[PDB]
């Protein structure tokens, strides 16, 4: 029926309705750091989000979105391995319903707690839809989480939770900055990959940073409590929301760093 994380609509059946599933640049991927290649051309990334307006935070039944104004240049990310501007869209997680596994990408086969993914899409397309169709039409940040020490900026986004309880509520998320969701190193790994949901479209340019970021267990605990059902439906806890590792096929990752 429709696509989910479940033992009968789970990532392993989503080729029967998306065959582009079993793709050449399919993602997420297990990260080998020992075949990643230091690639000297590679620029530093510029993360320019002073400027950036949130705008509504939402249950969609497969994760929790913090949505942004793209209207403008206002939140950015340019340089690295991206040839032009890429706006923010929106920020999401995927976890585990333990704290051993939640990440979708892994670094030498190590899972992490949890992944955020930062969206942003390449501006010369116009429009989010236009730059899904084009393959360097979107470019995902993504950060590793591991249980330690609470993030302080992550707590006005755990706190906002119980009123996004069931899929398809939204709740006003204006003043959030996601600059407090990013570790101190700008160090990164990139590949060229595909969005981890259906319709899992290969117009990715991956940029994972190497150094996690700590959250609480407490923190953790909170993105635990959503649901994937509906209000008023049975309830199935939104844990687990990760899709495993895809062959890299004929890709190489290159390294920023050395």
């Amino acid at each position: 029926h429709h696509w989910g994380y479940g033992k009968h609509n789970g990532p392993e059946h989503w080729h029967k309705d998306f065959p582009i599933a079993k793709g050449e640049r399919q993602s997420p991927v297990d990260i080998d750091t020992h075949t990643a290649k230091y690639d000297p051309s590679l620029k530093p990334l510029s993360v320019s989000y002073d400027q950036a307006t949130s705008l509504r935070i939402l249950n969609n039944g497969h994760a929790f979105n913090v949505e942004f104004d793209d209207s403008q240049d206002k939140a950015v990310l340019k340089g690295g391995p991206l040839d032009g501007t890429y706006r923010l869209i929106q920020f999401h997680f995927h976890w585990g319903s333990l704290d051993g596994q939640g990440s979708e990408h892994t670094v030498d086969k190590k899972k992490y707690a949890a992944e955020l993914h930062l969206v942003h899409w390449n501006t010369k397309y116009g429009d989010f839809g236009k730059a899904v169709q084009q393959p360097d039409g979107l470019a995902v940040l993504g950060i590793f989480l591991k249980v330690g020490s609470a993030k302080p900026g992550l707590q006005k986004v755990v706190d906002v939770l119980d009123s996004i309880k069931t899929k398809g509520k939204s709740a006003d998320f204006t003043n959030f900055d996601p600059r407090g969701l990013l570790p101190e190193s700008l160090d990164y790994w990139t590949y060229p990959g595909s969005l981890t949901t259906p319709p899992l479209l290969e117009c990715v340019t991956w940029i994972v940073l190497k150094e996690p970021i700590s959250v609480s267990s407490e923190q953790v605990l909170k993105f635990r409590k959503l649901n994937f059902n509906g209000e008023g439906e049975p309830e199935e806890l939104m844990v687990d929301n990760w899709r495993p590792a895809q062959p890299l096929k004929n890709r190489q990752i290159k390294a920023s760093f050395k």
